[PDB]
């Protein structure tokens, strides 16, 4: 049973195939985001292309048809529009997105920004000399991008992408295309992917129904109706081998101890997915709700803190991760902590009172996000609907969120979550992982012997069932 999109998004398609999608909001006032998604990233690049989506993005801002060289940036500037600022692109895995954020007030300037995007749809120039000029650009850019935290993702990177199509497309390609890609390159790979059926216009912000549908209509409706070329699926493959790794990096704040499963990731478009979902999440929680209560309660000092997470790896795929950090250099009381935690949960799982817990504090937030629905941050709701573009799942209201949860978590038992729990634990697909940054934490770190021997420890231990205070 398909789940309802929010009642006031007005979405559609323009007989060129263009998609739209339309939100009111008003907060801030006369304030509208107005982002154009390309349903294509990195992923699509052939072999010869490693850098090219990204390439073909900074291009936009060096030259179209009406607007070349500087012209483009020049009358953004003339709006009071600055790149970085009001003005952003980005290329993913997934997709390009470009973005303007301006004011409603004046109606001229909403005109000639929709103008810019009509163009960057079709009428980019890819001049030589500008191409050569970004060369230099994506060269410093990938270089000063990489700090403590992208070091730490590059040593991650193996082991949470095995069997991805994402662990051969590094948005950044290499700089060795990036050097060599000529301007009729870049142009074929525009032309291919940059058709108006693999496209969504968004409009989310201070604007009334007619006048942002107009916006559109007028501007976007005049593109050819080329079609773009398919955007290919890599199906994630699993990885039925438990692996281990030390992250040393001296850059690194914390020290720690993690295990990381990896499993598919259902798109919630219906009732059943939407339970997966919340179970997962709600599994998660329990695991940090408990830990925290051990830390306030003060049963946990030889450990800093830790968290339980949920990660997007591919289209298709999510890690699940649960995280312990080290007290200065103590990786045996961390190790300990989570190892103790686990084995808990899979001794006694979780208590009524602990889930019933989850559940009303859940609904009261969501309750209070139904009432507070009118002061969003309009970035972090711009967002939410180009995740729901991409995924192709329904972007739900406040109150449907409300109303699912309330009828649909009704499903959700101590017993279904049990169930769901010795699954996850029975995953092959799993690493260790430890990060550690001076010598004495890394002298500390545990070996794959010693971690595994802890779990048989732990697992052999006849544990207490934890009471929810
Ligand atoms: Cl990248
Ligand atoms: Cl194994």
């Amino acid at each position: 049973a398909a789940l309802p999109q929010d009642e006031k998004l007005i979405t559609g398609q323009l007989d060129n195939g263009l998609r739209y999608m339309i939100y009111p909001h008003a907060h801030p006032k006369d304030q509208v985001n107005l982002w154009l998604q390309i349903h294509t990233g990195s992923l699509q690049e052939e072999d010869n292309e490693l850098g090219v989506a990204h390439f073909v993005e900074h291009m936009m801002f060096n030259g179209t048809k009406t607007w070349p060289g500087n012209k483009v940036i020049e009358t953004f500037e003339s709006m009071g529009l600055r790149f970085g600022r009001d003005v952003n692109a980005y290329t993913s895995y997934d997709e390009t997105v470009y973005q303007v954020s301006l004011p409603t007030t004046q109606k001229q300037n909403l005109q000639q920004v929709m103008a810019i995007f009509s163009e960057w749809s079709n009428a980019a120039t890819f001049e030589k000399l500008e191409v050569d000029a970004e060369r230099g650009v994506i060269t410093e850019e990938w270089r000063a991008h990489q700090d403590a935290k992208w070091r730490t993702s590059q040593a991650r990177r193996p082991f949470l992408l095995a069997n991805t199509r994402n662990l051969d497309r590094e948005p950044i390609g290499l700089m060795d295309t990036v050097a060599t890609v000529t301007p009729a390159q870049l142009r074929q790979f525009y032309q291919r992917w940059y058709q108006p059926n693999n496209m969504t216009f968004i409009v989310v912000g201070d604007i009334d129904s007619k006048e942002a549908l107009a916006l559109i209509k007028d501007n976007l409706s005049k593109l050819p109706a080329n079609k773009a070329a398919e955007n290919r699926v890599w199906p994630t493959k699993a990885e039925n081998h438990l692996r281990f790794n030390i992250i040393n990096d001296k850059e690194n704040r914390v020290n720690g101890i993690a295990l990381y499963y990896r499993l598919p990731m259902v798109q919630v478009n219906d009732e059943q997915s939407f339970i997966e979902q919340a179970e997962w999440s709600m599994l998660v929680q329990l695991f940090n709700q408990r830990l925290q209560e051990r830390i306030q309660s003060g049963e946990l000092k030889t450990i800093s803190g830790g968290t339980a997470r949920s990660v997007k790896i591919a289209p298709d795929y999510q890690s699940l991760f649960f995280r312990v950090n080290a007290r200065d250099d103590n990786m045996q009381d961390a190790a300990n902590a989570l190892m103790a935690e686990l084995a808990t949960i899979d001794q006694h799982g979780f208590s009524a009172e602990e889930l019933d817990d989850v559940k009303s504090t859940r609904l009261t937030w969501l309750k209070n996000a139904v009432d507070q629905q009118a002061e969003r941050d309009l970035r972090m709701l711009t967002s939410r609907l180009a995740s729901s573009s991409l995924n192709n799942t329904p972007f739900l209201s406040p109150e449907e969120t409300y109303q699912l949860s309330k009828r649909l978590w009704q499903q959700i038992t101590v017993q279904s979550l049990a169930e769901k729990w010795q699954q996850l634990r029975k995953n092959q697909d799993a690493f260790w992982e430890q990060m550690v940054n001076n010598e004495v934490a890394a002298k500390k770190a545990l070996s794959p012997a010693a971690i595994l021997a802890l779990e048989k420890e732990y697992a052999n231990k006849k544990l207490a069932a934890y009471v929810f205070p």
